[PDB]
């Protein structure tokens, strides 16, 4: 009927090559130099005192979509933990995701999850990026998120907006020179309870910007 997991915990597996590289730093975006075969995009997200995601990610040009395909597994989350409890606020902070080479790319954050008492749930991401390139001086994405709904959506949903910039110190580049539109699709198990989520929406590379509704 719904999604196991609060909506939050699955915004940063839901596609950085829509970050806006500032020219000074073209030489060091990863992540369109791929493009279009693509990469590898996978996760170990520890959620501290809870559980863990594992994500495997295939984000690729198909046509003219961005596609972001995902696989989801959820364990040893606790029934009565801020995750599979639903205590989590539905907002979003600002983050800092750390890039450095992979002689790919790596990449690591903590999320800040606001939980209902005022407390927090971290979410520890470990990442990995392998081509299907430039390879980057260490520098960071820093990620703005706002999360809403859809007035006149019936289905579980997400909307959600995004802005990404690289700062802190090769053709596919051209392929985001305008509006792209993105197709994200997420197959999922947590705990056994198996979901799937699709999205669609468009980047704008020229300014960062990320505009997509998921529904489950």
């Amino acid at each position: 009927g719904k999604l196991p997991v609060p909506w939050p915990t699955l915004v940063t597996t839901l596609v950085q090559c829509f970050s806006r590289y500032p020219d000074h730093m073209k030489r060091h975006d990863f992540f369109k130099s791929a493009m279009p075969e693509g990469y590898v995009q996978e996760r170990t997200i520890s959620f501290k005192d809870d559980g863990k995601y594992k994500t495997r990610a295939v984000v690729k040009f198909e046509g003219d979509t961005l596609v972001n395909r995902i696989e989801l597994k959820g364990t040893d989350f606790k029934e009565d933990g801020n995750i599979l409890g639903h205590k989590l606020e539905y907002n979003f902070n600002s983050d800092n995701v750390y890039i450095t080479a992979d002689n790919g790319i790596k990449a690591n954050f903590t999320v800040r999850h606001n939980v209902e008492d005022g407390s927090v749930q971290l979410a520890d991401h470990y990442q990995q990026n392998t081509p299907i390139v430039l390879l980057p001086d260490n520098h960071y994405l820093s990620t703005q998120t706002v999360l809403s709904k859809d007035p006149n959506e019936k289905r579980d949903h997400m909307v959600l907006l995004e802005f990404v910039t690289a700062a802190g110190i090769s053709q596919g580049e051209e392929l985001f020179t305008g509006v792209v539109p993105i197709l994200v699709e997420l197959d999922g198990d947590v705990n056994g309870h198996k979901f799937s989520v699709r999205g669609e929406g468009e980047g704008d590379a020229t300014i960062g910007k990320l505009t997509l509704k998921f529904i489950s």
